[PDB]
């Protein structure tokens, strides 16, 4: 049950004036595409605080990537769901290497030890299995957000992203035609998408939704990756190829713009991005 919003004073939306004329702000299945200037964060904050919303954030920091946790977490504290209840879940093979970061009130961090895999690809790929922790998340949070660690928050990332299921536009492909997307193109893979299908190319580094929908998504991608393994095939972009196949067949209820996943070193700061909110930290491949 949702109680009434209080009286609020804010600018009137006018239907004969668009917030943004330069970009697509709604998908053809009527999911908002979240750009700056499309949302009044004061109204959204009210709606979500009146539900005492709790957001979980998953992050894997395996092997060398524990080095990225300090900046990731400290900048999350400045910009990620400030004012709301947050539970970080840090999955790592080195619990002792997790930095001691000071958290704002209403925020908590759990360290979950997991195995390390040798291959970069398996570390990245086995996140879906590890995420799909099912019973704990259902008891502890309302939404789950699943991100890469080799990142920093530079600006607001808040409850405008929350919805039953979201993906984020990959910053290399938002202006591309579908045939240029790097979907898995071999029909022998479960992640296969033909050249005439596809709405968007979503990046594997930022997706989320309600616990139920995120558990559906990660269970389906883990099952599909097991089928591929049994068939001796590995999708071209690993878990990201399977996330794309899932989101083509189960449309997300919001899509985040590339404000939410950017690389300023490789792509600069185009005018179409009013804010750069969550960005890659430089790293050697290797
Ligand atoms: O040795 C590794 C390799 C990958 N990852 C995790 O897998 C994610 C995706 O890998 P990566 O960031 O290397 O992929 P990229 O963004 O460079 O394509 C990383 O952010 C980490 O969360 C990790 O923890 N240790
Ligand atoms: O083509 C898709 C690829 O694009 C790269 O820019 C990115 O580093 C990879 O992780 C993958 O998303
Ligand atoms: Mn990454």
């Amino acid at each position: 049950f949702m109680v009434s919003l209080p009286r609020m004073v804010y600018p009137q939306p006018k239907v004969l004036t668009p917030c943004r004329k330069d970009v697509l702000v709604v998908t053809p299945w009527l999911a908002p595409i979240v750009w700056e200037g499309t949302f009044n964060i004061d109204i959204l904050n009210e709606q979500f605080r009146l539900q005492n919303t709790t957001i979980g954030l998953t992050v894997f920091a395996i092997k060398k990537y524990v080095a990225f946790l300090k900046l990731f977490l400290e900048t999350a504290e400045k910009h990620f769901m400030v004012g709301h209840r947050v539970h970080y879940y840090v999955f790592t093979d080195q619990p002792a290497a997790v930095p001691r970061v000071t958290l704002g009130t209403g925020r908590q961090l759990s360290v979950l030890e997991v195995r390390a895999y040798k291959r970069w690809q398996d570390v990245s790929m086995r996140r879906m299995e590890m995420i799909s922790c099912e019973r704990r998340f259902l008891s502890e949070v309302d939404y789950l957000v699943c991100v890469d660690v080799d990142m920093e928050f530079r600006d607001h990332v808040g409850v405008e992203i929350l919805t039953p299921l979201f993906g984020t536009l990959h910053p290399g492909f938002y202006g591309s035609s579908r045939e240029a997307f790097t979907y898995e193109r071999r029909p022998q893979s479960q992640a296969y998408i033909p050249k005439d299908e596809g709405d968007f190319y979503y990046m594997g580094a930022f997706f989320g939704g309600s616990v139920q929908e995120v558990q559906r998504l990660t269970r389906a991608c883990h099952q599909a990756m097991m089928v591929d393994q049994a068939n001796g095939i590995e999708a071209v972009w690993h878990d990201e190829s399977h996330l794309n196949k899932y989101l083509l067949r189960h449309k997300p209820t919001k899509v985040l713009s590339p404000e939410y996943l950017w690389d300023q070193q490789l792509l600069g700061w185009p005018a179409v991005l009013r804010k750069l909110r969550f960005t890659a930290v430089p790293k050697n491949h290797q």
